[PDB]
RNA sequence: GGCUUUUGACCUUUAUGC
RNA sequence: GCAUAAAGGUCAAAAGCC
């Protein structure tokens, strides 16, 4: 029980309940190998029109290394050559959702594996079960347009790519509805972080699931991850820190949701006039404001004022729980941010 | 400090797709 | 070169146990 776990033993809680088991990371690497192989080697050979898979991006928990044991998805982004514009991705993702299912079910007719389902939807979702899986791994398969292309790190994406995105997102009314194209940037924001930050994120995520079971409608889990990176960057910066403090710090950010204005300039900045103007309007929006580091149009925590109202009421309640109290019963401190 | 596990960086391969 | 999985090597971060 996270609620009754002493603050001192939070790292032990993460170690044997949250950190991936070797069995788990073996279960996942295999399940991915099956589908990556499937997508590349059979799914689109039989071409009424040449469909080429340029990439299959491992994203979400798996890509970042923020997986909860036995509870994390496998999120695979499929970059297709026929998808050439963002609107192409919007207009044609559904065709490809339906085709991939059709191929998977054909591969289920052959006894290669089993699969359980489940423009309009964003992803194909299913539980894959092979011989060496059985209990099955859950999947989200995301067809997407390669807006970034192949790229060497240590360099920002071309700002023109973001000019296109912003113009396209506002010509239409779907801001942040193309975050998928920038999954590699979403990933590399967390993937290279110090180890214990990912651990802390795992802890925050499990706490979040325990609120989802209780409250139902809630802000995206990604928002809470970004809050944790924010809490870490502003209140610590050490590879070695106090988990109970960081956990309390994130909870208080959630409480301070009516004041949050958070953004990073890792993949975009204000040098380009069109981006500069858009970003500045974004920081103006009602609180909280949590910009996706990979997508300036992606405002997390922008959807539900009620969702944060409830999440803050649970976080407030949690501050009295044994996990924020030391041996002597004194409260754990929270970091003072920047 | 010892043992182990998790998460990464870089380097070299193998299969596969582009 | 990029992407997935695997194999070898070099380095590192943290955690569990002692
Ligand atoms: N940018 C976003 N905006 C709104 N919702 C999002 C966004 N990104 C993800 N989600 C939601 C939709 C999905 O149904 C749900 C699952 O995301 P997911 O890919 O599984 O992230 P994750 O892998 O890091 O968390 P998990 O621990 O569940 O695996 O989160
Ligand atoms: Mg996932
Ligand atoms: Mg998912």
């Amino acid at each position: 029980d996270l609620r009754n776990t002493p603050a001192k033993s939070l790292d032990k809680f993460i170690e044997d309940y949250l950190l991936p088991d070797t069995c788990f990371r073996m279960q996942i690497n295999h399940a991915i190998d099956i589908i990556c192989g499937f997508l590349k080697e059979r799914c689109f050979r039989g071409s009424s029109y040449p469909v080429c898979v340029s990439k299959v991006v491992k994203g979400g928990s798996s890509g970042k290394g923020t997986t909860l044991r036995g509870r994390s998805d496998a999120d695979l982004v499929v970059f297709l050559s026929p998808l050439t514009t963002f609107q192409d991705q919007l207009n044609r993702r559904g065709e490809f959702i339906q085709e991939i299912r059709r191929q998977l079910e054909a591969c289920q007719r052959e006894r290669a594996f089993s699969v359980k389902f489940e423009g309009n939807p964003r992803a194909l979702s299913f539980v894959l079960s092979s011989l060496q899986l059985g209990e099955g791994v859950e999947f989200d398969v995301l067809p997407a347009f390669d807006a970034l292309g192949q790229l060497t790190g240590g360099y920002k994406p071309n700002p023109q790519i973001y000019v296109k995105l912003i113009e396209e997102c506002t010509d239409l009314q779907k801001e942040g509805e193309f975050s998928t194209c920038f999954t590699e940037l979403q990933r590399d924001f967390l993937k290279q972080r110090p180890t214990k930050l990912k651990s802390l994120i795992r802890l925050v995520k499990h706490w979040y699931q325990n609120c989802k079971k209780k409250l139902g409608k809630l802000p995206p889990q990604y928002a809470l991850e970004l809050l944790t990176v924010y809490a870490w960057e502003r209140g610590s910066m050490k590879t070695h820190f106090n988990t109970a403090q960081g956990f309390r710090t994130v909870l208080e950010l959630v409480i301070n949701y009516q004041q949050l204005c958070i953004y990073w300039t890792k993949y975009y900045d204000f040098k380009n006039p069109i981006i500069e103007k858009y970003l500045r309007r974004q920081l103006t929006k009602p609180r909280p404001v949590i910009l996706d580091p990979a997508d300036p149009t992606g405002n997390l925590g922008g959807g539900d004022p009620k969702g944060w109202r409830q999440l803050a009421q649970e976080a407030e309640a949690w501050l009295n729980y044994p996990c924020f109290k030391n041996w002597d019963g004194s409260p754990v401190s929270s970091w003072i941010l920047l």
